[PDB]
């Protein structure tokens, strides 16, 4: 067993995570790294697609309905995820099932709890870390993910995404470097 | 609290279970009693089009994705199902989350358990009464509906839908009709 590290990239839109994930995949293929860029929601499949209606106002989901809705198209890609990882090759991962939770408590919608909404990502992987860019709608999922990240200050990393670009390259950097060696570990999963 | 019952009717396909749906609901109104009759997958809303697609073999989607998203489709009508009950409308639903787990384990994918299968319905209304019309893929369907049956049979009750339709009808108003009496109690949640 020779595995790839899990890296996601968590915050609220316009936080540069686009911008960030891309950066740090170059950073660990200047150092000779495989590693692959995967974005959630997934827009490739059938599922994604409707995704992306959704996103733009065109089809209309609930609450539950939507949570459950993102929670499979990340469901759908976890073999391929594993198989890579597996294979040694890290995973920069913009998004995850984080998102799916903060992104579906902010609704504020009756009869959904953290811990309900928990349940539809179960048995995917856990990332070995998140990287929290820290930077209304917006303003309540940064709440949820501000909960998220002090239950776990194991696995969650909180940089500054109001310094510079490179800046923000620099810290990350910085933090995942060390995992990138220790991992190569059992997966971890939710 | 007056309210009615919640009453699923499950089993393979082809076990006459639509016509039995709307002949009980002829007997409930002919006892002037109200009643609302619901299918699943509810393929009236926008990812209910897309389930019909799926269905049709338009669309694709893999084995956990596929329960996740019936699922969803089943979470989005939780609203309107327990604003029905608790007005005192009864309701026949014809498939529902036991459905949703045969179909999903008949698959026969990777990494599925029925544990694991449970996870995706969590939350919504658990029926009164389940009716099971027992009469190859459709044939591991049924191998996990006898499983759930065995599992629950205060809740799970067999007829035999080898007999004739009008003789199945009787057989079903027999069971139901005490439940009707009965409910008028707490709802039940899975
Ligand atoms: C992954 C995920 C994203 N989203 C949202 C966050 C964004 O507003 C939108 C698309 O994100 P994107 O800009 O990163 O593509 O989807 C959810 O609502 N739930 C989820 O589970
Ligand atoms: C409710 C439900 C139905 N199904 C299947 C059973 C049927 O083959 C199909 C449509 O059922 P229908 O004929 O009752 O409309 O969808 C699932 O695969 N999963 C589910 O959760």
């Amino acid at each position: 067993r020779i595995r790839g590290a899990f890296i996601v990239f968590e915050g609220c839109d316009r936080a540069g995570k686009s911008l960030q994930s891309r950066k740090l995949v170059e950073r660990i293929k200047a150092a000779g790294g495989d590693v692959d860029l995967i974005s959630f929601p997934d827009r490739s499949s059938d599922l994604g697609k409707f995704i992306d209606r959704y996103l733009k106002k065109e089809v209309e989901m609930d609450p539950k309905e939507a949570h459950l809705v993102f929670a499979a198209n990340r469901q759908a890609l976890m073999p391929l995820m594993m198989k890579k990882l597996l294979k040694g090759t890290h995973l920069v991962v913009d998004r995850y099932a984080y998102s799916g939770i903060a992104y579906t408590l902010a609704k504020g919608a009756d009869n959904i709890t953290m811990e309900w909404a928990k349940l539809a990502d179960m048995g995917e992987l856990r990332p070995d870390c998140v990287i929290y860019f820290n930077l209304n709608f917006q303003g309540k999922v940064s709440k949820v993910m501000e909960q998220l990240a002090d239950e776990d200050r194991d696995l969650w990393k909180v940089v500054d995404a109001s310094l510079t670009v490179e800046e923000i390259s620099e810290n990350v950097w910085n933090l995942v470097a060390p995992i990138l060696d220790n991992v190569s570990k059992s997966l971890m999963f939710l």
